[PDB]
C-alpha cells in the first residue's frame, strides 16, 4: 500500500517497525537545529536516529531532534514505539501543524549502505518540522526514503 | 523557488514563470485501457498530450495527460501552450472539485532523460494526479516526470 503525507502524524499512523540506532540528550544542539527549533546553545534537545521498516522492508532512515522543554521527556525505550502516540496520549501534547519539504536526489555512499542500495541511486529527502498548537516548533526531522519501498499518496481539495 | 502540492490547481496557478512546449496532441476516439478504467469511460473520446514544462527557462517536468472530452468540452494544442486549468475554469467554466495524487521516486528512461537534459538512470519523481469535477466526475489523468534538481516541493500540513 501507500504512505500518506497530508497527515501531520507519525508514520506509525499511516505494519511499521524500528531499529533505534541512536538516542541521546544533547546539552548543545547542532546550529542547524538551534535555528530550525528557535533555540539557543543552552536548552536541551533529544536526538533520535531510526531505521524504519514496513512489513520487513527497509523504508527510510530518520534523523529527529526534539525540544526537551516542549516534549518534556523521551528515552530510547519509548523511541522503539510511536513517538507521536506517546506525545498525544501520555504527554498530552496538542500538536497543531507542520511544514513539509522534499526533493529527489542521489544517495550518498553511507546512505546507500544503510538502505541496502548502491551509491548514487535515487532517494527522496524529506524534511518535516512539527509545531504545537501555540506555534512552538518541537520536532525537526530529516528522512531519506528507500526509492522502491516508499510510495506516496495525498488527497487534495 | 518551491512547488506546492497541497493544492488542487494547475502549476501555472501553483507557482508562476511557467512556459511549456507541446510535444504531442491527439484526439483519441479510443482511450487506453487504464484511462478507461481511471476516467470511468466507454471505449467516450479523450484528448492526449505530452508537454515539456519550464520554470524560468529551467526544464521542470514532462507531462503526459488524458482529458475526458465530454467534460472538458474542447481542447486544442494552442490552448495547451498556456494554463489548461485557467482555460478550464475561466472559459469552460468547469467546476473543479478535488484530486488524488500519487508519487514515488524512480530512475529515468533514456527518452525522459533527453527531454529533461539529464542522463539515463538518474533520479526523478513520477507523480500522478487524477482530477474530479465538483460532482465527483473524473476528467483528467496526468503523469508527470520531474527534473530532480529543478523540482523542490512543499506541503503545508495540518
Ligand atoms: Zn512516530
Ligand atoms: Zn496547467
Amino acid at each position: 500500500n501507500r504512505i500518506n503525507v497530508f497527515k501531520t502524524n507519525g508514520f506509525s499512523k499511516s505494519r511499521m517497525t524500528s531499529k533505534v540506532l541512536v538516542f541521546k540528550e544533547m546539552a548543545t544542539p547542532p546550529k542547524s537545529v538551534q535555528d530550525e527549533l528557535q533555540l539557543n546553545a543552552d536548552d536541551t534537545v533529544y536526538y533520535l536516529e531510526r531505521l524504519r521498516f514496513v512489513d520487513d522492508d527497509v523504508l527510510c532512515i530518520e534523523y529527529s531532534y526534539y525540544h526537551k522543554e516542549i516534549v518534556k521527556y523521551l528515552n530510547d525505550d519509548i523511541a522503539k514505539g510511536s513517538i507521536f502516540d506517546y506525545l498525544e496520549s501520555n504527554m498530552k501534547l496538542r500538536i497543531g501543524f507542520s511544514d513539509i519539504f522534499f526533493n529527489v536526489d542521489k544517495l550518498t555512499s553511507s546512505e546507500a549502505s544503510l538502505l541496502q542500495l548502491s551509491t548514487g541511486e535515487p532517494c527522496l529527502r524529506y524534511h518535516q518540522t512539527f509545531y504545537t498548537m501555540t506555534g512552538k516548533p518541537f520536532d525537526s526531522s530529516d528522512i531519506v526514503f528507500h526509492y522502491r519501498h516508499a510510495q506516496f499518496y495525498i488527497p487534495s481539495k
